[PDB]
């Protein structure tokens, strides 16, 4: 295994540190406003060594945008591809290339037996050709790893069951940035290539000087190169004509043949396209080879790639035509005019790649490697689309719940083989789908229009719904005694129980469960952890009477704390946010301890008293003039006092200390060391009143955040055994910090209201000396190293928080882990922020037609661990990626994956049993098992399961961490007949595991393995 700590790569370009150097200056660089005027050697190429030059049509297809999904498929897109399979098939040299599967599977479904068939043809004869592949074309800021491989696998899955084709080349013209994280998967999973758009203007051109816009893309911490994978950067503004054809928009626009008049289409640079004739077509052609020889220049073989299209394109067959008719026009000019020295013709993605890898082999280019990663992208000037790290925070957040619903759902559903009518593979189908769908650039990102948000946010709501339905079924088959199990493939023998979505104050979703001597004494739960080692964490249920005791199946007691609902309520009347406690509803908490990938049982029994094993939590509400707050049958009453400094510790963890207003001034790790200052604070950041203006892509804040006006907000404290907390009443944000005996939860229940031009941001200030360094992660997936840099504006310095972020010096470290995407930065010495919500009054210039107005309160959650650094073993200074330590990785597993929680549904559950998993084996900590996932229905002979096996790198620091046992994914079911290692897509077998065993990987790295059973 590769070090993946100690060993500095060595590599031609290290983004970080092209970063430091350069100095971003935004200069007019002519008619291409953010180069240079390109020069060329017209004596470059001749009759022994000519330009070959490949035109690529395509058309960019967004899966909602301004317009639905399907109110886009029925108006634009199925047009698009209708046309396209005529035009292709009547027209042998046309070309057309195609990303975005969830469409094409939409459209090639509904297509005659006649249509499929010649669908079929123009693919496998190389006319139409599959660019990546995914259902869609995802965000690369926010997702999460997991989801970009989840809809890369849903549209190559479909790609190889119908088109019997497998891309090995990536198309990515429009994410607003780039992450590393997309060569790491692609290579992984057959690619040979990738392409890549929105980069700063500032790198483009840095970049292009050096033509070093082709590279292999290799990740942060592979010293050896394995991970490399050749990357073709576009060097200008646009994927459009007018910014693909050369350095001069007025002269490409010219050649953009469908902005002449009768399409409601033009140049604004003045000049339109002219139809190609036999009388022009020799000045049209020295105007057109003239802009590609300059773009020739930034590159270092003599083959180019010119694409051909914009959004939406290639609609209607008048439009297929004009372009292709004046281009063939221009083609056999060219082509036929020695002094030109030029081979054009259209052509797909993988030939532009195939024929640079040609010329490499023939020596004559050689490819710089490259670290690193694009974010934060500008477009131009001070524009710099970091808003969207935080746009629409409800649909992020949901987007990990949905992400974590679909992982158990698949993993539960996965250890039996299910007859088709319990609609097992329908549900899950459907579920991995919408998810997919959801990680398109305008989903996930926030930048969507609002009837769009909402179409993604219904499109959740059913997968989440269809991920409980199989979950509920799995698990009610799985601690079900064999010859006693019954089922009703429509009937809920659980119900899901979820403490933190939509979350209190959000949704009172919840059920209750409801115990009484004249109606039922106890129930049933049950809870999932998909995570392979043993697992213990505290779960909550809400009980009609607070004399609730649990025991497990064994019937062994187990401690329980029963403390208050409080739910928080802004009183119109005295103009203040107060909590009321419920009178008939409580909430139990007890510790549950589950096998690695298993379920575990428990039993709530009512009693007429206090039980033995049960403790109730006190209440402290601290404000001024206070009123009286009953809680019915709760054995405690509630205590009130004047606002005032509190410290809190449970367990042997950590020791709290809040300010008078209910926020965190300190934490104190042991009883022996001292109290280390960490603040929270709340501040705003406003719209500018001159020039550009925020909205949902942009960032552009006037000036530094402005503290929170906090008054003297009401403080709730609940003090228990197994769980305390502080929660506050601040303007916009209910703020809590929850204490279950280690690293401190946070939740922020976010509701800007009608707070125009206001984005909340949530700030950490503490004593650590990071200087201008701190830490941000990519599709919490891995640490890179990032660097405040002055010379840039605030919103430059903002990058996205997909799952955590950290500040170190030689001795202190501070870690926020996020269970949503975020946007955030540490804009000086010693300080973490991070956005909550923003809303916007108007609309940024990047054609979505509004601002952010459809604000809806949600419930963000972190985990935040302050920890002791000096003893771990840490990259040198020089290294460009960090690494979280044990607790900073578990606090984050606790987030995105914690256990599931089911409430059995009927009085009693005959045949019931308490375990399943007790024998699966309880991996090393830094491992885990992503996805598991059946790959065949019932009818299959040989059953194959996938499995996609992750294993991230913690720092040593000098803890032991001792007994687990190895993971053999191959074993985990029975009469396992083979063992192979494949794909993160499942789709190509790699090696024939003997034994069939399937050997741990290495740290940072991911692999594929697919058991077969007879
Ligand atoms: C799929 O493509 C492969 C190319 O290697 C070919 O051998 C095979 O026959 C094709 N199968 C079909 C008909 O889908
Ligand atoms: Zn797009």
């Amino acid at each position: 295994c590769q070090d993946v700590v100690q060993d500095v790569p060595n590599v031609d370009v290290q983004m970080l540190e092209l970063y430091d150097r350069m100095s971003f200056k935004d200069i007019d660089g002519g008619v291409w406003k953010q180069g240079w005027n390109i020069k060329y050697d017209p004596l470059k190429y001749n009759a022994h060594h000519k330009l070959k030059v490949f035109v690529v049509p395509h058309s960019h297809n967004d899966p909602g945008w301004i317009q639905t999904f399907e109110e886009y498929y029925q108006h634009d897109t199925k047009h698009i591809l209708s046309n396209a399979l005529r035009h292709l098939h009547d027209n042998p040299e046309m070309k057309f290339i195609w990303a975005e599967i969830s469409y094409f599977a939409r459209f090639y479904h509904d297509l005659g037996e006649n249509k499929k068939l010649q669908m079929k043809s123009i693919v496998k004869n190389g006319q139409l050709e599959f660019v990546t592949g995914g259902w869609v074309m995802p965000d690369e800021a926010n997702s999460h790893w997991r989801n970009v491989l989840l809809q890369l696998t849903e549209g190559q899955t479909w790609l190889k069951q119908f088109m019997n084709v497998t891309p090995t080349a990536s198309w990515a013209i429009d994410p607003f940035g780039h992450s590393p994280t997309m060569p790491y998967i692609l290579q992984k999973s057959g690619f040979k290539n990738m392409l890549i758009q929105r980069t700063h203007y500032s790198v483009k051109k840095e970049l292009a000087q050096q033509r070093q816009l082709e590279f292999l893309w290799r990740q942060i911490w592979d010293n050896k190169g394995d991970t490399a994978l050749f990357t073709h950067m576009m060097p200008f503004y646009s994927y459009d004509i007018p910014h693909t054809c050369g350095p001069d928009p007025k002269v490409c626009c010219q050649f953009d043949f469908k902005r002449m008049g009768s399409f409601g289409l033009s140049c604004p640079w003045k000049v339109p396209p002219r139809t190609i004739s036999d009388q022009n077509v020799a000045a049209r052609s020295d105007l057109l080879v003239d802009q590609w020889k300059k773009k020739a220049e930034l590159y270092r073989t003599n083959v180019l790639l010119i694409p051909l299209g914009d959004d939406f394109r290639f609609k209607q067959n008048t439009e297929w035509d004009v372009q292709r008719v004046n281009y063939e026009r221009l083609f056999e000019h060219i082509n036929s005019q020695a002094h030109f020295n030029v081979q054009a013709q259209f052509g797909t993605l993988q030939e532009y790649f195939d024929a640079v890898h040609q010329a490499e082999r023939a020596g004559q280019a050689e490819f710089p490697t490259l670290s690193g990663d694009f974010f934060t992208y500008a477009d131009r000037s001070d524009n710099y689309w970091s808003g969207y790290y935080t746009s629409r925070p409800y649909h992020k957040r949901m987007d990990r719940v949905l992400m974590h619903y679909v992982r158990a759902a698949e993993m539960l559903s996965a250890w039996h083989s299910w007859d088709g009518m319990a609609r097992i593979e329908e549900r899950l189908e459907q579920a991995r789908r919408e998810l997919s769908l959801f990680q398109h650039h305008d989903g996930i990102t926030g930048t969507a229009k609002t009837h769009v948000v909402v179409d993604y946010e219904q499109r959740m709501q059913e997968a989440l719904k269809a991920c409980q339905m199989v979950m509920q079924q799995s698990v009610y088959r799985l601690l079900t005694k064999p010859s006693i199990y019954s089922p009703d493939f429509s009937f809920s023998y659980f119900t899901l129980d979820d403490s933190r979505w939509p979350g209190s104050g959000v949704e009172d979703s919840r059920t209750t469960i409801i115990l009484g001597e004249d109606i039922l004494p106890s129930k049933h739960v049950v809870m999932h952890n998909t995570l392979p080692h043993w697992r213990e964490q505290l779960v909550d249920f809400y009980v009609s009477s607070p004399f609730v005791s649990v025991t497990d199946l064994a019937n062994n007691p187990v401690e329980a704390q029963v403390s208050p609902v409080w739910s928080w309520h802004h009183d119109t009347l005295t103009k203040t946010i107060h909590p009321q406690g419920s009178t008939t509803k409580y909430r139990i908490i007890f510790k549950a301890r589950v096998p690695p990938m298993g379920l575990a049982t428990y039993v709530l029994t009512i009693s007429d008293s206090k039980p033995e094993h049960t403790s109730y939590a006190s209440n402290l509400l601290l404000r001024k003039n206070p009123t009286s707050l009953p809680l019915g049958q709760y054995p405690e009453d509630v205590k009130f006092g004047d606002p005032r400094e509190i410290s809190l510790r449970v367990g042997n963890g950590p020791t709290l200390a809040f300010s008078e207003q209910g926020l965190l001034k300190s934490i104190q790790l042991t009883q022996d060391s001292p109290h280390v200052p960490v603040h929270f604070k709340f501040l705003k950041y406003g719209v500018r009143s001159h020039g550009d203006r925020s909205g949902a892509y942009l960032f552009l804040p006037n000036g530094p955040a402005s503290p929170v006006e906090l008054g003297q907000p009401v403080v709730l404290v609940t003090k228990g055994k197994l769980e305390s907390s502080v929660s506050v009443g601040l303007p916009s944000v209910v703020h809590q910090t929850i204490m279950r005996g280690g690293a401190p939860e946070i939740r922020n229940l976010v509701d800007i209201g009608s707070l125009d031009n206001t984005e909340i941001v949530m700030r950490l200030e503490t004593h650590i000396d990071s200087g201008d360094i701190f830490y941000t992660d990519l599709n919490g997936l891995q640490f890179i190293k990032r660097r405040r840099l002055d010379k840039l504006p605030l919103q430059a310095n903002y990058y996205p928080i997909p799952s955590g972020m950290f500040i170190e010096d030689a001795n202190t470290r501070l870690t926020l882990l996020t269970g949503q995407p975020l946007g955030g930065s540490s804009l000086a010495s010693g300080e973490l922020e991070i956005m909550q919500d923003r809303r916007l009054a108007s609309d940024d210039e990047r054609g979505l037609g509004q601002g952010v107005l459809d604000n809806k309160p949600v419930l963000h959650i972190y985990r935040l661990v302050l920890e002791k650094v000096n003893n771990c073993v840490r990259p040198s200074k020089l290294h460009p990626a960090g690494y979280l330590t044990s607790a900073a990785h578990k606090a984050s597993q606790s987030l995105l994956d914690p256990l599931d929680k089911f409430i059995f549904a009927e009085n009693e559950w005959i045949g019931a049993q308490g375990q399943f998993g007790g024998d699966h084996p309880s991996a090393r900590e830094d491992l885990d098992v992503s996805v598991m996932r059946r790959l065949t229905k019932s009818s299959a002979k040989t059953q194959r399961v996938g499995y996609v096996l992750h294993r991230t790198n913690l720092m040593q620091c000098g803890t032991p961490e001792e007994h687990t046992q190895k993971l053999d994914v191959c074993h985990l079911l029975p009469n396992v007949a083979r063992c192979e290692r494949t794909t993160l897509t499942f789709l190509q077998n790699l090696e024939h595991l003997d034994g069939m065993v399937a050997p741990e990987v290495c740290p940072m790295e991911t692999a594929a393995y697919v058991s077969s059973h007879s």
